[PDB]
């Protein structure tokens, strides 16, 4: 009695086509974006929807990619229409952080450096290590995009983002370039000369190399090619870069905070002035001061109790300047000074782009901002002494209405828009200008440090010209963090069947590795209990790495057409790279020309499967989502609306039929 080799824990027919999908790294959750541009998160068990993240003003309405952090504690997605990018908390469908990028994003890969690396020589103090500022929280609940400063007194957002080892979120697209975002926050490189559209991005665990798969178009067809770029600065100076990305993010977060604080005083003071002013009898004069039903609504009580309204407003704005803005300015100068102590060590730090000079200038501009702020505080004192001058002599005039130099102040005030202007002002703009060039230089230096490349072209054909959404799942890139390699999975079409190939290179660019190229023909499918054997002609509809040693595959039987025609197959690498006859599967050609142009050169291993595979039952299946950790997986269909979720460690409870 026979059980086909996987067990199905859930099946749904989704209301919207699924445009992209990815499993969590550590958990039984899966993430999907549909064509409504909403991001769905689902549980394994009976493919239950955990939450929906629909679009709005700060999202886009069109999402291209999704990337989990290696934690799985943070999901990221890309908005193509509004050209921005969101960092989603897992436990709730809200934007934990977000930022714009220049042009649309077609690919993302979010990496993290080894634990062995995280270890810290201590050049720093509780504040210096910390990634983000925590300062008195901002009364405006409009945080705009990212709620960090606005959310009240939660360390947790900051701890979640920054209390972790260096992690880098790599971005790619058709725009001509690739960016690298430390911590998922600050941009520490931009690489150019990237031709066409990015299909796939993989940055190494050890930061020795970045691999790229890219599609270019001679207008009849398209060519797809693999690239391995060298990231040498990232390797040799890890720790300086991690330290300087920590201080750089922090600094940019301050810039944001002192912006918001400044915004904050301005809107509050604006609205109190408005509500006061137009609250406001035929006789012409503005200055009556030297209308008695002045006193039949607003009274000797009313005067006092407009009074506290206003000195309180004023108190909000000083307290705001000192406690919020000035102390942000202060922290700025502490990280600045530490940064100049970095750039003091000439040889260590600046192959990475910190001018001692630029930092020095930034610091002087900050000082001028603090000082222009201290200068602002007594524009406030004097405005106050006038207003409350006015108030007090007026009070007496109101109860003298029953039974000096700042009388001139009273007149001046009535003529008064005096606080309006005082807040040339924007030193803000110029401070953040100088700082912004300091921050933006390392990005460019490093991106220019990645100029070396390997090129292996893969194939040129019309396969993608027929337009239904491609999902950018394939071809596929995998880093093997234990054996330190790059795997690329791709298909090339021969007999008008797609033949599956596995390419692999050493993470270090100057060194080679066994069996760089090998293809796969699938010979026989059978089980150990039924000795019916399936031997047919199969084409490869998809593939994705399950774990370090295994690859999930989806095949189309060429000959089975209605519902009985597609197969799900686990492929063990230990038998592809099998120690004995691995020597007689060897590439006979050259990487100097395309791979698809020489087929008879590429070694094919005929492999006969008796375990770990299933015919898919009236399924229609096209694409696969592997999870090797939590040992589940998931299969999406031709119509992008139909999913089938398997526990992959278990046989089905359901016995099998065959004719």
């Amino acid at each position: 009695t026979c059980f086909p080799s996987f067990r199905v824990v859930g099946e749904k027919q989704l209301p919207q086509e699924i445009i992209f999908l990815v499993w969590s790294p550590k958990r039984d959750l899966i993430a999907l974006a549909n064509t409504a541009g909403e991001v769905l998160l689902h549980r394994l068990a009976s493919f239950h929807r955990v939450w929906s993240f629909p679009p709005n003003e700060n999202t886009g309405k069109e999402v291209t990619c999704l990337a989990w952090r290696p934690d799985g504690k943070l999901l990221a997605f890309a908005l193509a229409d509004t050209k921005k990018i969101v960092l989603c908390d897992v436990e709730k469908p809200e934007s934990l952080h977000s930022f714009s990028v220049e042009a649309p994003v077609s690919c993302m890969h979010w990496m993290e450096v080894t634990v062995e690396s995280s270890v810290l020589t201590s050049f720093y103090e509780d504040e210096s290590n910390l990634l983000l500022p925590k300062l008195p929280t901002l009364p405006k609940n409009y945080s705009n995009t990212s709620k960090i400063f606005s959310e009240e007194n939660s360390d947790e957002i900051i701890k979640l983002l920054g209390d972790v080892r260096l992690n880098i979120l790599v971005l790619g697209g058709s725009s001509g370039f690739i960016e690298l975002y430390a911590y998922g926050m600050f941009k520490i490189a931009r690489v150019t000369g990237i031709a066409g559209t990015c299909l796939a991005l993989c940055l190494s665990s050890d930061l020795k190399s970045l691999s790229v798969v890219t599609e270019v178009s001679t207008n009849g067809a398209s060519e797809v090619s693999y690239f391995q770029l060298e990231t040498n600065l990232l390797y040799s100076f890890l720790p300086e870069v991690t330290r300087m990305a920590r201080k750089f993010t922090h600094i940019s977060a301050l810039l944001q905070y002192i912006n918001l604080s400044l915004t904050c005083m301005c809107e509050a003071w604006e609205e109190i002035l408005m509500q006061m002013d137009s609250r406001l009898k035929n006789t012409t004069t503005s200055v009556q001061d030297e209308q008695t039903l002045l006193m039949n609504q607003l009274t000797v009580k009313g005067l006092k109790k407009l009074g506290q309204s206003i000195e309180s407003s004023y108190s909000s704005i000083q307290k705001l300047v000192i406690s919020h803005l000035q102390s942000g300015s202060e922290s700025l100068l502490y990280h600045l000074s530490e940064l100049k102590g970095m750039a003091s060590w000439k040889q260590k730090y600046e192959p990475l782009g910190l001018d001692a000079a630029g930092i020095e200038e930034a610091i002087t501009a900050v000082g001028s901002f603090i000082l222009k702020a201290n200068e602002l505080l007594q524009v406030i004192d004097s405005s106050m002494k006038n207003f409350k001058a006015f108030f007090r002599w007026l009070y007496v005039a109101m109860l003298r209405m029953t039974e000096i130099t700042f009388v001139a102040e009273f007149l001046t005030e009535h003529f008064n828009e005096r606080v309006g202007q005082y807040l040339l002002h924007f030193v803000k703009r110029r401070m953040e200008n100088i700082i912004d060039q300091c921050l933006q230089k390392p990005a460019d230096v490093i991106g220019k440090s990645m100029n070396q490349a390997i090129c292996i072209p893969l194939y040129r054909d019309t396969r993608s010209e027929d337009s239904t959404r491609r999902l950018f799942k394939f071809p596929f890139l995998w880093n093997n963090k234990t054996s330190n390699l790059h795997y690329l999975l791709f298909t090339i079409l021969e007999d008008s069947l797609y033949k599956m190939c596995i390419l692999r290179r050493h993470t270090d660019i100057s060194q080679s590795v066994s069996n760089g190229l090998i293809a796969i023909k699938f010979g026989s499918f059978t089980y150990a209990t039924t000795e019916k054997v399936r031997r047919s002609i199969y084409s490869c509809l998809d593939a994705q790495f399950y774990d370090d040693e295994t690859v999930t595959v989806v095949l189309k039987d060429t000959v089975g057409r209605e519902g009985r025609d597609r197969l799900l197959v686990q492929l063990p690498l230990s038998l592809v790279y099998n120690s004995e006859d691995s020597a007689e599967y060897q590439f006979t050609g050259t990487y100097s020309t395309r791979l698809d142009e020489q087929c008879s050169a590429i070694p094919t291993r005929t492999m006969h499967f008796e375990k770990h595979w299933r015919l898919l039952e009236s399924m229609k299946a096209q694409y696969v989502a592997g999870n090797g950790f939590r040992k589940v997986s998931c299969v999406l269909s031709s119509n992008l609306r139909h999913v089938r979720v398997f526990e992959m460690d278990i046989d089905d409870e359901w016995e099998l039929d065959e004719s």
